[PDB]
DNA sequence: CCTGACTCG
DNA sequence: ATGCGAGTCAGG
């Protein structure tokens, strides 16, 4: 625990080295346009600090910095990426990224800085940065002396951990994940929350001004039908008006009190005319707080752009998740909700946005992996197993399923493959139990080999205690084997949808290297602008829309070759909105 | 701060 | 006990 380093005042020529461990500390969680508190440098010749503005403002240090022959490793370099950015500033030739490299052995070890990654290579010569900043009021940069070592010594540990690294990335024969997938989509995904996605602010504002006022009649016409005040949106006190002053049957109690869910008020519709209203009320709430004024809060006035962060090294199957603001979940289901996609723009005049999203995707990598004949057939006859589900559980026509019983049809696909009950099948169709089960045993029958293949994984996730995707993926179930009913039965359904998950987040994720690579070639000045799970988002100008309706669908539909095909859907317009 | 509500894939 | 993976909000 006694580091010796250099506490320099100026670049010098060992300190652009073509191999080092870089750090380029940004400490506020939000990296977007955020400060660069210090710099470390680690490579054969020493250990080196270099205040920020030393370095930035040095021409031989920001060459390096942009040069791709000298290799940087280093944490997070995303974050490091995008925060050079905002300073003017192009990074390249980072070669190793520990964060991804720690998430991919493990996503359950939630590696949230150089320390927990060191800790897993039993190596603590390094603080955990919460130890250093502090937390909440309190979360301060100290003082040079300190700031200093911290970041040295997180270099030091990025530059003696990148071996013990990739050596078990290799044995897990997930190296090429990393430094052929990931890595690459790291600087994709750093382009894309740098170039931002542009709002229309006059019109969002508009909208906010009218919602407040149909949400105000709503609220009254509530407190009417109520015959009394109350804050609609505390489920407490909600509880109080529908279950106790209004006696409605109690269907469902949770920790806290009564139940006031959605799946729950629907159910007392024939009861009262007030749930039909009060939930009504919370989706214009939601809009309001939300998609209206939380969004605003977030939007960059001189630019009118907002910038999400897209967190590469988050969730347990392999998908991105997207902060500040979430991206990945702008309304669509309702009509009133879609309208907030009217909002979202291109950055140019004459551009237009384009969006193209895959079909029934789990579904045709499940067949792929299950290798279900009849599933496989269906693609391969280019069948829509969602729409069919929809005619079945309606008994329409194929014509008579609107895109809302599709949508119910699809979740009902969905959670049967990943291991429904009847119980709850039921529930969500409003049908008998026994109907339910039925329902589900006639589904696999149907599909006999996915119900093989689920049977399968489950086995053989007991036995290695992991479940891995097409790519390698990774994620570990030790609850699998537990005694407790109700712990094992999560780890098994998660045996049964991680693979599956995984895979697709697999495949967009090398469609998006694969595209932006096509677009780079033709020149094109189309570029990604969201990722939202199975949907890739740009923006272009209007004379690029053709070479796009073709570009962009082939590029994902090639992205991997299945036992069946992909398809992609795709459209464009002027807002977000209009791209349908 | 945690819950439970909304939103999406 | 009762498909999976996520984030943000107001109220507790
Ligand atoms: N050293 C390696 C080897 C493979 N992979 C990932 C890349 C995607 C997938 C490619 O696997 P292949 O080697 O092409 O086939 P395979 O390993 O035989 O796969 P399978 O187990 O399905 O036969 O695994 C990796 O990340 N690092
Ligand atoms: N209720 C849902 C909806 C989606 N998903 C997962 C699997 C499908 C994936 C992408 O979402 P959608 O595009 O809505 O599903 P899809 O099968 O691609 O349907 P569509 O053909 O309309 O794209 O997200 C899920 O697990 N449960
Ligand atoms: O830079 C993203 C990267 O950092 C982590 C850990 O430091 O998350 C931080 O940044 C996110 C985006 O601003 C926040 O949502 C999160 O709260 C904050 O700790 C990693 O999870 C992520 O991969
Ligand atoms: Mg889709």
């Amino acid at each position: 625990k006694k580091m010796a380093f250099t506490l320099a005042d100026r670049v010098t020529e060992e300190m652009l080295a073509d191999k080092a461990a870089l750090v380029v500390e940004v400490v506020e969680e939000n990296y977007h346009d955020a400060p660069i508190v210090g710099i470390a440098v680690v490579n054969e010749h020493g250990r080196f600090f270099l205040r920020p503005e030393t370095a930035l403002a040095d021409p031989q240090f920001v060459a390096w910095l942009g040069d791709e022959t000298k290799k940087k490793s280093m944490f997070d370099s995303k974050r490091a990426a995008v925060a050079l950015k905002w300073k003017g500033i192009e990074l390249c030739g980072v070669s190793f990224d520990l964060l991804l490299a720690a998430y991919l052995l493990d996503p359950a070890q939630g590696v949230d800085d150089v320390a927990a990654a060191a800790k897993m290579k039993q190596y603590e010569a390094v603080r955990p940065d919460e130890a250093v900043y502090g937390k909440g009021a309190k979360r301060a940069v100290p003082d040079e002396p300190v700031l200093a070592e911290h970041l040295v010594r997180k270099a030091a540990a990025i530059w003696e951990l990148e071996r013990p690294f990739l050596d078990e990335l290799r044995r897990n024969e997930q190296d090429r994940l990393l430094v052929e997938l990931e890595q690459p989509l790291s600087s994709i995904l750093a382009e894309m929350e740098f170039a931002g996605v542009k709002v229309d602010t006059k019109r969002l504002e508009q909208m906010g001004k009218e919602l407040a006022e149909q949400l105000g009649t709503v609220e009254q016409r509530i407190y009417e039908l109520a015959g009394q005040e109350f804050n609609i949106n505390s489920p407490k006190q909600l509880g109080v008006i529908l279950f106790e002053k209004l006696q409605l049957p109690v269907l469902k109690k949770t920790k806290t009190g009564y139940s006031t869910s959605a799946d729950v008020l629907e159910k007392l519709a024939p009861y009262h005319e007030i749930v039909e209203n009060i939930l009504h009320y919370r989706q214009l709430g939601k809009l309001q707080s939300t998609y209206i004024e939380g969004l605003l809060k977030v939007v960059r006035p001189a630019t009118k752009k907002v910038h999400t962060i897209f967190n590469q090294a988050l969730t347990q199957t392999g998908r991105l998740s997207s902060t500040e603001p979430n991206l990945q979940n702008i309304p669509i289901r309702l009509e009133e909700g879609r309208k907030i996609r009217q909002a979202f723009v291109p950055s140019e005049s004459d551009w237009l946005i384009f969006a193209a999203d895959y079909s029934q995707i789990e579904l045709r990598v499940l067949a792929h992996i299950a290798e279900d004949d009849n599933l496989m057939e269906a693609f391969r006859r280019d069948l829509d197993i969602h729409t069919k589900t929809a005619m079945d559980i309606f008994q329409v026509s194929e014509d008579e399923v609107t895109p809302n019983m599709r949508r119910q049809a699809k979740a009902v696909n969905y959670g049967i493959v990943y291991g429904i009950s009847d119980y709850g099948l039921a529930q969500n169709l409003n049908i008998s139990r026994k109907e339910a089960a039925e329902f589900i045993e006639r589904y696999f029958e149907s599909f006999p080999g996915v119900k093989r293949y689920m049977e399968n994984i489950v086995q053989e996730a007991k036995q290695k205690g992991y479940v891995t995707t097409l790519l390698h993926r990774r994620r570990y179930l030790p609850d699998i084997t537990s005694r407790n009913f109700n712990v094992r039965s999560f780890a098994e359904r998660m045996a049964m949808n991680t693979p599956i998950q995984g895979s697709a987040a697999d495949i967009i994720k090398k469609a998006m290297i694969d595209l932006n690579a096509r677009l780079k070639e033709e020149r094109l000045q189309a570029h990604l602008l969201l990722q939202v799970h199975d949907e890739l988002i740009l923006e272009a100008p209007k004379e690029e829309m053709e070479r796009l309706c073709r570009l962009v669908p082939e590029v994902m539909e090639q992205a991997v070759t299945l036992r069946v095909p992909l398809k992609v859907d795709y459209h464009y317009g002027s807002t977000w909105y209009d791209a349908k």
